[PDB]
C-alpha cells in the first residue's frame, strides 16, 4: 500500500515526540532508529546510522531528529542522497545556505528534502508570509512564549560550568496590545522580550556564567536578561515542563479601514507541536516526490492540501 | 515589464473595493473595468463585457467581481477563455461543482482559474486544512463575527417586501472560550451563533417577511434569529458599517499534552479584505501560469510563497 515507510534519525526529546506521534498517523509505518548508539529505551527497531545505505530501499523519509546547531548541518545532505528528508533546522541565519546545500544533494539524488520546518520556524514563516502578502501596508510583529526556548535552553547548556539551565522567553503584554492596534511600529522583538534563565552552577562560576550568559551573540546581547542561580534540587522539582507558543500580529490599512490578522500558539508541550509539524511535512515531501520532485523546499513552497492525510477532494467539500 | 496588466468585471463593493487597491501593488496596472452599462461612476476605462475577446490581448488577469449566488457560476466560464480569472465564490455548497466546470474550461484554454478566495472562502479555509493537517486527533470550530455578513445581507435584500436589510452574525463568547479548551466538541456552527437582522419594510409586510427570514434554508433555518423592523431613516445613520472577522480555533492531544491553534481577522471593512485576498492570488495565478500550468484552483493548490510580491529567496532570507 501507499503506506510510508519512516524512520527516525537520532533520538532525544523530538526524536522520542516523533516516535509517539507517527503511531497516531493513518497513512505510516515507522521502520526504525537510526542512531549511532547500539542499545536504546525503546522497542522500536534500532540501526547503526552507518547502515543507511543498506536500508535506503526499504525507508521512504527520513525524519531528521539529530542536530540543532550542529549535527543537521554537517549529516543533513548525506541523509538527502538515501532518502526524502525532513528537518526542523532553526538557525535562522544559516537557513538560507542550508537549504542551497541541501538542495544540490536532494535533486542530485532525486528525492525531496523538507527543511526548517516545526512551528517557528515553520507554522510561524508560513504566517508571517501569507499577511505580509495580502496585507500591502502592514506592521508585523512575532511575540513568543511565555514558556520554554529549546534553542536558547540548550545555548545556555553549551557553557562551560553550566551543569542544568532553562530559558523561559517572555512577552510583554503591552507590546502584544499595541501592536494589535498598529502601535508597535517603533519597537523591535529585542524590545518586546525579556529572556528569564534558570542556572545550576558552583558559586564559584557565577560571576563568569553570567557575564557569558550577557554577552552571548544572536541569543542574548540586545535583550533585557535576568540570570537565576538555583541549587539542582529547586531546578529538578520546579523545572520540568515545556510549554511554549506565541503570535504573529499583523495590521494593515486599506484606505481608513484597518485589519488584524493574528496566528496563536498555546501549546502544552514545545516538541510535541514542532514533531507533528515535522510529520505533516513529511507527508507533503513524499507526495511532492511521488509526483515528480526533487531538491530542498521551505515551509513557504508546499501547498497545504499536501500535508492532510485526506483526499483533495474531501478538503474542497468540507473545509473549503 | 512583468507587471501584470489586469481587469475587474463587474463594478459592487467588491469590485471598488479591488480598483482602490490595486493602485497600492508594485506590480500591477489596472487596465480597465468591464461592464454591462456605458457610464459608470469611475475614472477608470470602461468597457462593454461583451468586447472581452477584443482585449483578450490586453490583459492578463480577470478580477471576477460580479456574481454571487447568480453572476458567477453562469458567467464566470466565459471569462476562463480569455485570461486568468480570480473569483471570490463563497456558495460554500456549490464550490466543488463550480471548480470541476472552471477547470474545463481554464484547461482548455491554457490559462489558470483560481477560485473561492477571499477570507471566507479563503484565509479560513486554509487555516482550518493546516492546523486539521498538523493535529491528528483534533477539534476544529469556526466563529464569525461580530459582524456584518455580506452572504446573509443580500440573502435578506432578494426576499420580496424587504426595502433595506442588513444582518449581523454574534458568536457566542462562552462557546469561543470553551473551543480554546477543547470544550466544545459537542457543539456545532448553529448552535454558537445568533443571527440578527435589521431589515426597512411596510408594517403589512412584517408577517410574512419574518416568516420567509426564519425559514430560509441554508441562511437561517436552525439558527437562533432575531428580526428587527425598523424605519428607513434609522437604517440609513446607523447601519452605515461593514466590519467583520472570526475565529478558526483547533485543539489536538499529543498524549496527555494540549495544543490550541488559532487564526483570528478583525477587518474595519468586510469587501477591503476580501479583495486583499482576491489581489494577492491573482498575483499567484499568474505565476502559476507564467510558469506553466493551468485548470481551476482553489485556496488550499497554492504555494504561499506565490502570493507575495517578493523574491522568494528574499522571503526565506527574511521571514522563515
Ligand atoms: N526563539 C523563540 C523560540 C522558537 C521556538 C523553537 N525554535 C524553540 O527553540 O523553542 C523563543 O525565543 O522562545
Ligand atoms: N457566513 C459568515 C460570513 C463569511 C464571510 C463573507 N463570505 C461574507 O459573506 O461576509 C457569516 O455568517 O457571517
Amino acid at each position: 500500500m501507499t503506506n510510508i515507510r519512516v524512520a527516525i534519525v537520532g533520538y532525544g526529546n523530538l526524536g522520542r515526540s516523533v516516535e509517539k506521534l507517527i503511531a497516531k498517523q493513518p497513512d505510516m509505518d515507522l521502520v526504525g532508529i537510526f542512531s549511532r548508539r547500539a542499545t536504546l529505551d525503546t522497542k522500536t527497531p534500532v540501526f547503526d546510522v552507518a547502515d543507511v545505505d543498506k536500508h535506503a530501499d526499504d525507508v521512504d523519509v527520513l525524519f531528521l531528529c539529530m542536530g540543532s546547531a550542529t549535527d543537521i548541518p554537517e549529516q543533513a545532505p548525506k541523509f538527502a542522497q538515501f532518502a526524502c528528508t525532513v528537518d526542523t533546522y532553526d538557525n535562522h541565519r544559516d537557513i538560507p545556505r542550508h537549504r542551497q546545500v541541501m538542495n544540490e544533494a536532494a535533486t542530485a539524488a532525486g528525492n525531496v528534502a523538507l527543511v526548517s520546518t516545526g512551528w517557528d520556524p515553520g507554522m510561524f514563516s508560513i504566517n508571517r508570509v501569507y499577511a505580509a502578502a495580502v496585507l500591502a501596508e502592514h506592521q508585523q510583529h512575532t511575540f513568543w512564549g511565555p514558556g520554554l526556548s529549546q534553542g536558547h535552553s540548550d545555548a545556555l547548556r553549551r557553557i562551560p560550568g553550566v551543569q542544568k539551565a532553562v530559558q523561559y522567553t517572555l512577552p510583554s503584554e503591552d507590546a502584544l496590545e499595541k501592536a494589535r492596534r498598529g502601535e508597535a511600529g517603533d519597537l523591535t522583538g529585542k524590545q518586546t522580550h525579556k529572556r528569564q534563565c534558570f542556572v545550576v552552577a558552583d558559586a564559584a562560576d557565577h560571576e563568569r556564567i553570567e557575564n557569558d550568559i550577557r554577552t552571548m551573540p544572536d541569543y542574548f546581547v540586545g535583550y533585557e536578561v535576568e540570570v537565576n542561580f538555583i541549587d539542582e534540587a529547586t531546578f529538578d522539582s520546579e523545572h520540568t515542563g515545556m510549554p511554549h507558543g506565541g503570535h504573529v500580529i499583523t495590521t494593515g490599512d486599506t484606505g481608513g479601514f484597518n485589519h488584524t490578522v493574528e496566528y496563536i500558539l498555546k501549546l502544552d508541550r514545545n516538541p510535541d507541536f514542532t514533531a507533528s509539524s515535522q510529520i505533516a511535512f513529511g507527508r507533503a515531501a513524499h507526495r511532492m516526490k511521488q509526483q515528480g520532485q526533487s531538491g530542498a523546499f521551505t515551509v513557504l513552497e508546499v501547498a497545504p492540501y499536501l500535508l492532510s492525510p485526506e483526499n483533495l477532494d474531501d478538503l474542497i467539500a468540507r473545509d473549503v
